[PDB]
């Protein structure tokens, strides 16, 4: 079959071009982001609603007196909040690994900051218990949330005072997980075929 | 500015569809290829004419009488003989690491064989500008060959009896060359930005 030489449309995935806390100053390449004053978020270009999923960040400063909460969220997500502050976000932070969701901290991991490769998996399996777990430098941290609300989940950021993360939606990741099988987020750029 | 967020088309990077010795058993998702008899070939769909580029295979089994010789064709090269056996294309091969081309051997490096991870490297003028180097698990083996015939080049796999490898156009390899910088084949595949979108 000649059906695999088919041209494809592709679209990059990217932090989101206008779905943006507009305080927050992100890269000409869309890739990196740096955060101002009071916690604010961003989502991603793209979202996932069933398979499962990863992607990664890497935490290129974070001086003292700042910080970072890092996961997913449905797009009703507040953008002018930290990631986990209501129902539609979990959340892992950076200071004390605790991880949030609807506002309520509990214990997860150790704390994370500089230099660290934190890796993202999120897994919504269809008509299967859902699960969302993270990682830190290719090491897995458990088990944060089982049987999240259903919906569309967009990688996301929030960031306090001015540190700097890097993400990294794939297909090329520092830590590929070795425990599990996904798809990288870049695989949602995927588009229609094109006939010839 | 909303332009790196436009599509754009993309083909991929494969053994390719027709231009291949019919002998070769080649895999459903075109990236792997069995040998059968004697030495016989087969090209990747896309090849270059300018630039740097890179792409890996890997030795997944080489029984002890199999053998291959691996490296870049143009397209006249021989579908029925061994890689680097006429003036089109240039080889390295499995057995005591010879590199060959008009059918001629030379020595090179060590051997290869099952297991590891082979890099191919080429520089195309654009700017001894020509070169080809080869890398086995990520270390370097030297330059092959400088100042090569002017065409177009694609990847190239000539294997011996049943011996079976797997080709990698990128964009993630195992072993990314440290020295150099390149392209991976696998960029050959994009072509125009377009809206749709």
């Amino acid at each position: 079959s000649g059906d695999l030489y088919r041209a494809c449309l592709y679209e990059r995935v990217l932090l989101a071009l206008h779905d943006r806390a507009p305080q927050l100053k992100i890269s000409d390449d869309r890739l990196t982001v740096v955060g101002e004053k009071g916690y604010s978020m961003v989502r991603a270009s793209h979202g996932v609603r069933k398979g499962a999923w990863y992607f990664e960040i890497t935490v290129d400063e974070m001086p003292p007196d700042t910080a970072a909460r890092l996961g997913w969220s449905q797009p009703l997500g507040n953008l002018q909040a930290p990631l986990g502050y209501d129902k539609f976000s979990y959340s892992w932070r950076s200071k004390k690994g605790t991880k949030f969701h609807q506002s309520i901290g509990k214990h997860y991991s150790s704390g994370y900051g500089q230099g660290d490769v934190l890796g993202f998996y999120i897994n919504l399996p269809e008509d299967g218990s859902s699960e969302i777990i993270f990682y830190k430098n290719g090491v897995n941290q458990g088990v944060a949330y089982k049987d999240i609300f259903e919906g569309v989940y967009f990688p996301a950021i929030s960031l306090y005072k001015s540190c700097t993360v890097s993400i990294n939606f794939g297909p090329c990741f520092k830590y590929p997980p070795k425990d599990l099988t996904y798809r990288p987020m870049s695989d949602m750029g995927w588009g229609a075929v094109v006939e010839h």
